[PDB]
């Protein structure tokens, strides 16, 4: 159950730059658990806008906050899997939306998007390793170059390379 | 199996009066077969926003917008079971959030809001009729009031009539 409603993010986890922000963890069997007892916010002085499984010792990590929050930042390890609360990951865009991370992946088109890391059915030059920091991850519509026309993405048809997403403006 | 990732509207359904946008429709078994459609969005010419379900003929109307989208006006129906996308109900609010229509449903110390509908634990005065448009449904964090302090809920700790919901800012 409600792992799905989460955006997961491999071999991830946060650091607090703040001392201050609240946090609380458990051992538990599954990282299913993790989510189910984030949905249901039950049990945390805060609201659970993300969680982290640890793999290794088998440990959630409920967070008041998530990868956006500032005072908070990403990190590296093997061991963790970080899950993030799509209610809390803006799913609007500002203008053209270069800081857009929501979890969208279809273009107004209805076409599905392409993984960004995959290079079929299209070959390209947009790896997230050469565009660190813009998320091109799974296959979220992305606009790492903040060009007119929004987020977009490869799209899985063959006969077409690329396509706009329908993302709304914040703005209404 | 994927249902719950939409906010639910008993009895409603959306018309579309511009007859510039289609509309793609299916006699089906269950509802459930409808949001994984949406979910999947397969078969789509267009990104699935929201879809509507007739109990009656069994049939699932998936529509590339929803209740807040300029163009359609939605309305009663025993029959009718409206599913928005929650990818698509801005979730992030400008100033007081006065029209703030996600469907967060925790205080900012985790607690469970109290259904608007239900005088347990908290005898109110809110009621969706004495505060129509506002969208008082479920128990979703709400500021019927326009008032200062952002969307808030009565909480189903009886210790607690009331507190605050976390909900970010647009301009984050």
């Amino acid at each position: 159950n409600t792992i799905h409603e989460f955006k997961k993010s491999a071999k991830t986890t946060l650091i607090k730059i703040d001392p201050a922000l609240k946090i609380k963890t458990k051992k538990v069997n599954t990282a299913d658990q993790c989510a189910d007892r984030c949905t249901r916010n039950k049990g945390l002085p805060f609201t659970c806008k993300a969680f982290v499984f640890d793999k290794a010792r088998k440990q959630c990590l409920w967070f008041p906050f998530n990868s956006m929050s500032s005072g908070v930042k990403k990190e590296f390890g093997h061991e963790f899997d970080l899950y993030e609360n799509k209610d809390y990951i803006r799913n609007c865009i500002i203008g053209k939306g270069r800081s857009y991370k929501g979890t969208v992946s279809i273009t107004k088109s209805g076409i599905k998007c392409q993984p960004w890391s995959s290079m079929i059915p299209h070959e390209h030059s947009f790896l997230p390793s050469s565009y660190r920091g813009k998320d091109l991850q799974e296959n979220y519509c992305r606009n790492p170059r903040g060009e007119e026309g929004g987020p977009w993405c490869f799209t899985s048809n063959p006969e077409v390379r690329y396509e706009v997403c329908d993302i709304p403006q914040c703005s209404e």
